[PDB]
């Protein structure tokens, strides 16, 4: 199953509402199971650099079926995945990207959020993915 | 507001005069609030590798509303932004990029400086940005 | 000697057999002595990000006549090859790439595997390369 | 002054001679003061990955007027130039790139060497640069 645009826009609205609640201005990306962009929302006032980061987080999460920070935990110096960010045109491996998981437990896409602390990025990401499905495989 | 070319050239000449005072030969870039190049000055004798770095520093500063070294403080191994430099076609996160801030407190662009020690890069950047506004949000 | 398509496909089959035995879904790439793609197999269910990583691993191994993790042992902070991954359009230096070495001891190509833990990647890579030659120079 | 093709080839021959003395197979690159390729020699049997590295080493040296490893000493985690390798389409900051310095003390280009240990890379580069000028500014 592929994330629909209706589902993607509902995730963005849930993410946007959390971001406001937290006092943040976020870029919010949704990609499909191939990493191809499905929807994007740049909140007024969000950092211009967060545009690319939010999309790379969404792509990273769906490319590996993991939350983005779970990869960064493995890609430190001495880590088993050291250097992995060079692949796939550039990954982002700090928090803010989460898989979208359908009721079957199949990954249908991913959300990527950037614009604030990575903790706030992850909270907004989680609200968006939680609005339309599960988040863990 | 957007930085004007008159402001950009005034910032460049102030940076140039500080660089001379310090015995340095610098590349000095100004970008607008979208990261697009507004003005650039390579001093005679400046390292060729500083051309790209000065421009990437200005872009990085304006993309995140921060001095570039403030991002590098967060992107070390174990840091919350570890790996961020892979985004946005390449960031520079050591000192030398500073936001240009208007009287309304709005970021209108950014300056970037490369060609010496990062401390002199930052001193020259600051002289340039202070000639045309504030530097902090 | 160059790796033939018959050898490349035999290696892929031996790698796929190992992957299934270990319970994994892998991308498997074979490149020739110039780093040019010779064969590729993405098992059903394999992570999409493993497509690029498997090819970069194979390229990395043939480009230096070493298993990929042997390079990463030398490219940690403080290591003699720190930063090598920025070369050659992006290298991968954790396990999963192995040279293919013909009976004369000449390197004819390399295999690259991605999709599970790096330990399983290397076991799958080994099974495939072992099926058509030696693995050490 | 610019390095001439006569100087570049004399430097290449001196490097090849030292590489043979050491039992190594090297790629040897000469770039002009702009970083543009002037001459290149891949010894028979040199690692294919050393083609790009030798050229990036020469580019890096001329771009900053330093031996490449002097930059890597500064670009470790915690270092003032951490992440500099992302600039200028990819630098190499381990040993093997050395500036070429004419009699007037002007840098006219650079040599870059890859194919063995970084220590042999640097010894071959030095042999080649020494043949046509000084190596320090």
């Amino acid at each position: 199953m592929h994330v629909t645009i209706e589902q993607a826009e509902k995730a963005i609205q849930a993410a946007r509402a959390k971001a406001v609640e937290l006092g943040t201005q976020m870029c919010i990306a949704i990609v499909d199971s191939g990493g191809n962009l499905k929807a994007f929302h740049r909140m007024d006032g969000a950092w211009v650099g967060s545009i690319d980061i939010a999309q790379k987080k969404a792509k990273t999460a769906v490319f590996f079926g993991m939350k983005t920070g779970q990869i960064g935990a493995l890609s430190q110096p001495g880590g088993s995945l050291y250097g992995i960010e060079h692949s796939n045109q550039g990954l982002i491996t700090f928090p803010g990207g989460i898989p979208i998981v359908d009721a079957d437990g199949e990954m249908s896409g991913a959300i990527g959020v950037s614009g604030s602390s990575v903790e706030n990025d992850d909270a907004v990401a989680l609200a968006g993915a939680s609005a339309i499905g599960d988040t863990e495989l």
